[PDB]
């Protein structure tokens, strides 16, 4: 009785093992592989914040919940999920080709990012269907941005509130919240990519749904190339914030992120952390979304809005 349906489920992508991580690297930075001393760095860095292995199987697990939870929970659709990545196989190109290959004739896709951006979302998407066009018989419809999704800014409402609940009364009357998501070169703003925008609407959302006054948008975890490159950058956001007003807590929300991965576990945990640790403030960062039922039952909303159901 049910239609058939792909779920292409896309995302960064994550190394399997230690061993991965120069592939991945030289994949990011555009076939510039890393000098020895960079490789060691970063293997350094996912010893430090335990291991690569789980990192990875988040992915997978956030994929297989939510076509379990769609299927359970509508009537008229069977999904069947696969995985698309950018910088790892499985790639976006070899997922759509496998959709093909099983008799999949109609999909719809998701990113694992909920702000669209000419850079990651948009690219994903043109990759997506370009493949299903050149094999011809497979039309993709595509999720472009769902950092809206009521259910969505809740999780993240619910968790912020937690946090600030769980303070001593002098840190919750001297809090930052810090909203952020992953930086792009800046000439995203010559297309008028709406990816800023969305950013602070995220802040502007997560914020007012918690009763939250003070809090500001920052980004990281910026590549390295001769261009910039949205910032300002968390690390000296937070510290410029201290000067400015003598903050005694930060709150780290990395909404542009969905899952506990290098940029999360390192790039606030540990980066963030080294700044609010010199200037005498505490740090909190929330718990991410992962493969959560709260979080699965939103993507699952964000899906069946798009299918008109
Ligand atoms: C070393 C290097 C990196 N990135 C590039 C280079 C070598 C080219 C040059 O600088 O002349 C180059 C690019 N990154 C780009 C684009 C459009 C280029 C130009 C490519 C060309 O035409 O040659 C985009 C881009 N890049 C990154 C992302 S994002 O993570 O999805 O946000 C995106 C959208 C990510 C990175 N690129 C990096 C690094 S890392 O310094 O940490 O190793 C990162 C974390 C490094
Ligand atoms: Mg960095
Ligand atoms: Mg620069």
């Amino acid at each position: 009785s049910r239609k058939k349906m792909g779920l292409l489920v896309m995302a960064y992508g994550t190394p399997y093992k230690e061993e991965d991580i120069e592939r991945y690297y030289t994949h990011i930075r555009r076939g510039r592989k890393p000098e020895p001393e960079m490789l060691q760095d970063l293997k350094d860095r996912y010893e430090a914040i335990g291991g690569i292995s789980p990192l990875a199987q988040i992915t997978e697990q956030q994929a297989h919940n939510l076509e379990q939870h769609l299927n359970e929970i509508q009537d008229e659709i069977t999904f069947k999920a696969y995985i698309g990545l950018k910088h790892i196989e499985p790639f976006i190109e070899d997922a759509v080709a496998e959709m093909h290959k099983d008799g999949i004739t109609e999909a719809v896709s998701i990113v694992l990012a909920p702000h669209f951006s000419t850079f990651s979302v948009q690219s994903y998407n043109k990759r997506a269907k370009e493949e299903a066009e050149k094999l011809g018989g497979l039309t993709i419809t595509s999720v472009e941005s769902w950092y809206d999704e009521p259910k969505f800014v809740t999780y993240w409402v619910d968790r912020v509130k937690e946090t600030y609940a769980s303070m001593p009364e002098d840190e919750r009357e001297n809090a930052m919240l810090i909203v952020s998501a992953h930086s792009l070169p800046e000439k995203i703003k010559e297309f008028g990519d709406p990816y800023p925008d969305q950013l602070h609407e995220s802040a502007k959302l997560i914020a007012e749904g918690a009763g939250v006054s003070e809090y500001a948008v920052g980004w990281q975890s910026e590549g390295n190339t001769p261009d910039p490159w949205l910032g300002p950058d968390v690390q000296d956001l937070t510290r410029d914030l201290f000067e400015q007003k003598g903050y005694q807590a930060f709150v780290y929300v990395p909404v542009g992120f969905v899952a506990d991965h290098l940029e999360v576990l390192y790039d606030n945990d540990y980066e963030c952390k080294v700044v609010t640790d010199d200037i005498g403030a505490s740090y909190y960062r929330p718990e991410m979304p992962n493969a959560k039922p709260e979080f699965i039952d939103a993507l699952a909303t964000v899906v069946l809005k798009k299918l008109g159901r």
